[PDB]
């Protein structure tokens, strides 16, 4: 098998250059800035998306060592040769493997932990040297109540003058924008229960004026509710080399997902990519992942993920001898999805990838933390992607890319908790593997695994992830008492005043 | 079997009047009083835990009279004839069940939104007419941090003074009490996130300053964690006519919840008797309906909670044999739990019956729930039960008890998700019942039934709850407001000042 899977890969190789010349008819520029010049010229999101990419190679390069020259000759011509199905049961080289997968684990947690600091530390850094936006004084305030003789907007602007009369400047319009003289002012518009009635006087910070779902506010209530409803109807719908064939028609999917989000009820373009982010993530575990390793019909499926006491068994017998498929999966999706991006074959739209991109990049990392432990062959293809990507989307994102918003580095929650799946997936897999493999005391000691890295995550989740949601009153005071010494804020005002008048 | 049932209640009868004989060696001055002077006299959780009760009684005449005239003859000597097992399988009268089951839930959830808009009108009410306390005003901050030449004093008021200038009047002492100006300035000070580091400078609402947990502040953040993992685990394990003398055990339960929540962290009592109720409920559920409908090992329980698709028919097939254990259930701890509070048998501790009441009054409205459907002769008794309550606990809250503490109607929504749990147990049971029965299509049509209680459940939580943890800020706003003309702050913030200084 082995020499297939390089002919496979050569193959790919050629149809690459076979699109290319179909179509007709850099790499120190990359590389040499620096993340503190990514910050300053791309911004947080651009920043993230690099740190993912440099996550991933941290977490692959030692992945990839320890696979390839620890515990690949212990499990070592086909491919299955090179995997843990051919470790002998009860063999006592399975505690390699068990320690192995509480060092690795314990690596990726120490690589989470040090790139949630790091962009915690990048993104307070980012506020306090940053000039002060429209979206960060402002709030969307919807659920308007209809009061007899007055209008939406006598209705909302005397809500405001009355409960927050130190800090209410002006607004526009059954919702309004409302503008606040300070950020700490409008988090407490946006973190406080406002109205008596907490289904009315909804807040929530508004996003950048060019960046308002305008549509948003042509449906009454009832009629977004009734569109989100359909929005899971047809998303649920949707979910429920001929390879290549397969990948092109995923290419079109991200489309899908984003007109759908766009009719769910979202206020920004940045809550529909991200939403539709989320939905491609959980579009591509379930049609690729779970697809290919639980064989079958929908209905199969879903009944597997309804006996938990038995998932163990089920992924661990099923996955591993997928390592050849997603060897494959790799490669063309890979060279699919870098030369869909170069020749933009996408738009021939989103004005960043990270819809599209961040989806594959977790996905690969899915197989490369469940192959690390199960078939080690697949990391160095892992390894070259994740290096690839680095280069080129440093160069794409410096050269092509145009985003018409920012998001902070909102992405990163994704790439922590969808992280957190993926380790602890591949500790279930491992627990059943133990199992399978006779080795049963290991299949009990590695239970504890998956709880601390859930506590891990938990522990993330109250220390960190909060502060990428909003920023906390030591920050953003300090911050606004910079901005009064430091920032024109008598222009800043007259621009914020007006900085969401619908354009039209 | 109905003449053996009838005996047993009158051995219980004539068990209860040996009991008061051996302890030896009121209607209209209970009733009359109206709910607006329970709330001015005993306040809002008196008036709560009165209209649990109401609730009960509401809940159960309603399905007495549907269980005892409409289901009861198509069910229809012993006591099995009488329910819902004595329907011939495959009968079309099962549509009469079914009816009642969607009839039922409406009124259940009809009266469970009465009461939300009840409740939250008398505590709005509440807030309006009462006089400003000193725990609405002030902040518990822990996790303080340690600054080098610097108390722990210092760093607390410097903290406070930088970021709530407008609202920070003085505090007391690694955890401090800070006092505000204003409520809707404490609210500011414990609704957002203080720190860039969340996991310091936490903040809470202080509790009375004669229902703080002092000895709390003994342990150290490592202390205090170490002894809640104590305390989950003394937990479990405590979790892991004869019948009075369970009963009688069952009795001493409520002071070892408290003794063991009193050592997990929490800063008040009402807390730690919030904390023992809801481990009372978790233990009741666990130890009395499903340990006897469940029959067999705690491994074996367990088990069957890890396999949902059959959920439905265990317990379908296992609690309607149970109705005759729950009649001589509910009578034994009816009596047993009655006449120990009259005799206070307990003290022979908290001041309120809340801790242990309010798990009776729950459970046995689980059993009521659940039994309607399944077999309505259960339903008089708990009929009795609520009245005969109703009417000695309007005497006991007026005459007997002494509350240390306040919590406004805090307990309200442990009511309302016990509520939802009850009906939604006993959907699941039905859902497993009808296909038990051979009526695959009611089977089916019932599925929606559990959905459409839970979403109701969800915009319960999402229109009422919220106002049960915190006033919104329109509330809190016209409140101080009015203090600023009505009350004098100015003897009151020297009150508040001092208000919890340790007393030792
Ligand atoms: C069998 C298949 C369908 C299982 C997939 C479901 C679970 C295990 C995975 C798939 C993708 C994941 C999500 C991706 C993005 C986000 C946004 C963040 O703000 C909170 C967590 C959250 C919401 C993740 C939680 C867990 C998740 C929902
Ligand atoms: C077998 C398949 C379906 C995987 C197992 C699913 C369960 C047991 C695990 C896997 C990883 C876990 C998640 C890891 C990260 C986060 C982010 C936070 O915002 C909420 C909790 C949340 C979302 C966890 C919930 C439970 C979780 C989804
Ligand atoms: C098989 C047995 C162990 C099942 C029992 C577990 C579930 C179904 C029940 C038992 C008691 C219930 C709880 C009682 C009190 C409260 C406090 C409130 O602020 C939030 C909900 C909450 C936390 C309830 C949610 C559901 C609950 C946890
Ligand atoms: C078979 C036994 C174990 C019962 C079934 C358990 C599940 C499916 C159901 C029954 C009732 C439900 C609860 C009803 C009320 C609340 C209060 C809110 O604060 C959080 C959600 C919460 C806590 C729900 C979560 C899920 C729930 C616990
Ligand atoms: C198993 C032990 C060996 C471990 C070897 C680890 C090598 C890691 C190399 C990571 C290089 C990442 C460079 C990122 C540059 C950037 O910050 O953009
Ligand atoms: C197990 C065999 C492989 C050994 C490990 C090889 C590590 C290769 C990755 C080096 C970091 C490269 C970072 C991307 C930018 C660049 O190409 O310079
Ligand atoms: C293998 C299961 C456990 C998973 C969790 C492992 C987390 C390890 C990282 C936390 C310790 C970080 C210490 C940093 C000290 C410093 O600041 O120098
Ligand atoms: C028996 C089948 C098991 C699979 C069930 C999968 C359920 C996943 C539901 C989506 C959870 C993520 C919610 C996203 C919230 C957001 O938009 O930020
Ligand atoms: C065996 C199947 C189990 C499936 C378990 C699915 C668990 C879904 C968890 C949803 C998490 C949603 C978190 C949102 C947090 C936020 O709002 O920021
Ligand atoms: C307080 C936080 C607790 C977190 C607990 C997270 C548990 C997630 C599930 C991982 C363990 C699954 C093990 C199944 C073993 C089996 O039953 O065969
Ligand atoms: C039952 C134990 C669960 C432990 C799971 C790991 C949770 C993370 C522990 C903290 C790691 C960071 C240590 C440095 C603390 C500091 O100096 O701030
Ligand atoms: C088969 C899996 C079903 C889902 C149940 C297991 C997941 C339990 C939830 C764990 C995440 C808790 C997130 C809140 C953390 C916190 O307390 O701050
Ligand atoms: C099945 C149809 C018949 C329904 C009959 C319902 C009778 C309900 C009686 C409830 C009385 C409750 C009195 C409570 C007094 C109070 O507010 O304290
Ligand atoms: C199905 C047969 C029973 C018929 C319904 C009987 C209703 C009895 C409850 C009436 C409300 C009593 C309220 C408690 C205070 C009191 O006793 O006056
Ligand atoms: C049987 C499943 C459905 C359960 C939910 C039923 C909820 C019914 C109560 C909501 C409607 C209340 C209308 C009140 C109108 C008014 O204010 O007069
Ligand atoms: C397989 C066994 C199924 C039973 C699992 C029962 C889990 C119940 C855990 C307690 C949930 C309630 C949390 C209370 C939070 C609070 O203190 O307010
Ligand atoms: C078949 C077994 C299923 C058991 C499912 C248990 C679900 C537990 C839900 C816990 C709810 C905790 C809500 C706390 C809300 C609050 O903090 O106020
Ligand atoms: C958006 C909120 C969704 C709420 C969904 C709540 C579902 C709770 C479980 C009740 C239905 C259980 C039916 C099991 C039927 C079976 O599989 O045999
Ligand atoms: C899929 C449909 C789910 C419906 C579940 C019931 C949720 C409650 C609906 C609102 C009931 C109250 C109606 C009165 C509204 C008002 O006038 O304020
Ligand atoms: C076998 C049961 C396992 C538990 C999974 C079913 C319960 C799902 C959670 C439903 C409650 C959601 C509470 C949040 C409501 C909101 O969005 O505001």
């Amino acid at each position: 098998l082995l020499s297939a899977l390089l002919t496979s890969v050569g193959i790919n190789l050629g149809l690459c250059f076979l699109f290319f010349t179909l179509y007709s008819i850099w790499v120190k520029r990359a590389l040499e800035p620096t993340n503190d010049e990514i910050l300053s010229n791309l911004g947080l999101d651009a920043l993230v998306f690099i740190r993912v990419f440099v996550f991933s190679i941290r977490v692959f390069s030692f992945a990839s060592v320890v696979g390839i020259f620890i515990l690949l000759p212990v499990n070592y011509k086909s491919m299955d040769n090179f995997s843990i199905s051919n470790v002998n049961d009860g063999s006592n080289k399975l505690w390699i493997h068990f320690c192995a997968i509480y060092i690795f684990t314990a690596v990726v947690c120490s690589l989470l932990y040090y790139e949630h600091k790091y962009i915690l530390t990048k993104r307070i850094a980012h506020l306090y040297s940053s000039k002060p936006q429209p979206q960060e004084f402002t709030v969307l305030v919807s659920g308007v109540p209809l009061v007899s003789g007055n209008s939406i907007s006598e209705t909302v602007e005397n809500f405001f003058r009355e409960y927050h009369s130190s800090s209410y400047l002006s607004h526009i319009v059954p919702a309004a924008f409302v503008s606040f003289r300070t950020r700490h002012g409008a988090a407490i518009a946006t973190n406080i229960q406002q109205g008596i009635d907490p289904t009315q006087w909804l807040t929530e910070a508004a996003p950048e004026p060019e960046d308002v779902h305008w549509p948003f506010f042509t449906a009454s209530f009832v009629r977004r509710w009734i569109s989100n409803v359909v929005v899971l109807v047809a998303f649920v719908a949707l979910l429920i080399l001929p390879s290549l064939i397969f990948q092109l028609f995923l290419l079109i999917v991200p489309p899908i997902m984003l007109l759908l989000s766009s009719m769910q009820g979202f206020i920004s373009h940045s809550q529909i990519e991200k939403s539709a982010c989320i939905k491609l993530l959980i579009f591509t575990v379930w049609n690729s992942f779970f697809a290919n390793v639980l064989s079958g019909s929908a209905l199969y499926r879903v009944n597997v993920f309804l006996e938990p006491k038995t998932i163990p068994r089920v992924l661990a017998a099923a996955v591993p001898a997928q390592a050849s498929f997603f060897v494959s999966y790799v490669v063309t999706s890979g060279w699919t999805g870098l030369s869909s991006e170069i020749l933009r074959l996408v738009p021939l739209v989103p004005s960043t990838p990270f819809c599209q991109e961040i989806p594959r990049i977790l996905f690969f990392g899915l197989l490369g933390i469940t192959y690390f432990f199960l078939s080690p062959l697949i990391l160095p293809f892992l390894l070259v992607y994740y290096c690839l990507g680095y280069i080129i989307y440093r160069n794409q994102l410096l050269n092509v890319y145009a985003a018409k918003y920012e998001t902070g580095g909102k992405f990163w929650p994704i790439v922590h908790s969808y992280t957190i799946f993926s380790l602890v997936l591949m500790h279930i897999i491992a627990v059943g593997l133990f199992g399978l493999k006779e080795l049963p005391v290991a299949s009990s000691l590695t239970i504890p695994l998956p709880v601390l890295t859930v506590l891990f995550s938990i522990y993330c989740q109250r220390r960190f992830l909060p502060n990428f949601k909003s920023y906390p009153t030591q920050c953003l005071v300090n911050k606004d008492k910079a901005d009064e010494r430091e920032q024109n804020m008598s222009e800043f005002y007259s621009e914020l005043v007006v900085a969401y008048r619908d354009p039209a």
